[PDB]
């Protein structure tokens, strides 16, 4: 019986709380503590699609031997589901992936849910310290953002990007590897198409860097690229709205809308392919997934004092 773990939650005092405990009895467990960990991290709004896409991407690594790891096109969803409250912070799945690589050691699966809003100035340093120990522990950062990508979801991100830069350990190449813009209800497949190609021109005009743009829009496109070692864009089509106005959405396969399976069908392996695997790396090092846990505690504890 798997399912999802807090591992970080912010408590009404604005105080940053790690279960240690949960961290160890997942990570540290002997069948999986000594291996070289992939973390794939899902972060965004509150209700913007995040659980609906990683019970999809537990649906891959269970099934990843499997042609339509999807599920039967006639029949409800099948599987472990993250959709079981409105938590600001991190959750882990208890369960850890062990993949062989092309090669032959096994390489560990970690995914996490970062969830958090920066709506008020109130809420911001909380969302911006969990958005943060979530960019610093994962290998792919999924900036899951709704219909486009506007300036403001850019200030956020230059925003705990900072916050993890100086509680880091200096470096001289960049301190993160891979960020991922993920836009989930993209309505203009006539301008780019969906999938990553069209999230390649995409947010290569977005993030483009002009001298007819603002100090301030040009100085926070420096930033996000000066922070990733790679930066790419994923453009999703809706769902559908059976899915859209569903809560906790139990319905067919076939009730989901076709070109949405379509590029969730790759998606889902463009992300979590063995071949695509990138062993974590912090100042230059492959982490395992020991040492995760490790810089886990080590980073959160410098938020606090
Ligand atoms: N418009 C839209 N709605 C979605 C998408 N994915 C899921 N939904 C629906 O929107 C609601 C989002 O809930 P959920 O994803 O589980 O919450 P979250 O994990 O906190 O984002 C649910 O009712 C889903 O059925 C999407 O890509 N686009
Ligand atoms: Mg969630």
């Amino acid at each position: 019986k798997a399912g999802p773990v807090q591992v970080l939650i912010v408590k009404d005092d604005h105080s940053f709380e790690l279960d240690e405990t949960a961290l160890n009895r997942i990570l540290l467990s002997e069948a999986v503590r000594d291996k070289e960990v992939v973390a794939v991290s899902v972060a965004g709004a509150f209700r913007k699609g995040k659980s609906f896409l990683m019970d999809f991407m537990l649906r891959y690594m269970y099934n990843q031997e499997s042609v339509d790891w999807v599920g039967d096109y006639n029949e409800p969803l099948t599987g472990f589901s993250w959709r079981g409250r409105e938590t600001t912070g991190i959750q882990i799945w208890s369960e850890i992936f062990l993949i062989n690589k092309p090669d032959g050691k096994k390489v560990a699966v970690l995914l996490m849910d970062t969830q958090g809003t920066f709506d008020s100035q109130s809420t911001l340093r909380d969302s911006a310290t969990v958005f943060a120990l979530s960019t610093m522990i994962s290998s792919i950062q999924v900036y899951n953002l709704s219909q486009n990508v506007q300036e403001d979801d850019l200030q956020h991100l230059q925003l705990f990007t900072e916050y993890g830069r100086l509680a880091m350990e200096e470096t001289f190449l960049k301190p993160f590897q891979s960020l991922i813009f993920l836009v989930r209800d993209w309505s203009f497949p006539y301008e780019f198409s969906y999938g990553a190609d069209g999230g390649a021109k995409f947010l290569e005009k977005r993030l483009k860097v002009s001298g007819n743009q603002h100090e301030e829009l040009q100085n926070v496109r420096k930033h996000i690229h000066s922070c990733f070692t790679n930066i790419s864009c994923f453009l999703l089509p809706h769902p559908g709205l059976k899915v859209a106005t569903n809560p906790n959405f139990d319905g067919k396969l076939k009730e989901i809308d076709d070109e949405f399976i379509k590029n969730l069908k790759i998606l889902i392996p463009w992300l979590l392919s063995p071949e695509s695997l990138d062993i974590k790396e912090i100042n230059g090092n492959k982490i395992t997934c020991r040492g995760l846990v490790e810089y886990f505690k080590a980073y959160i504890k410098i938020y606090q004092g």
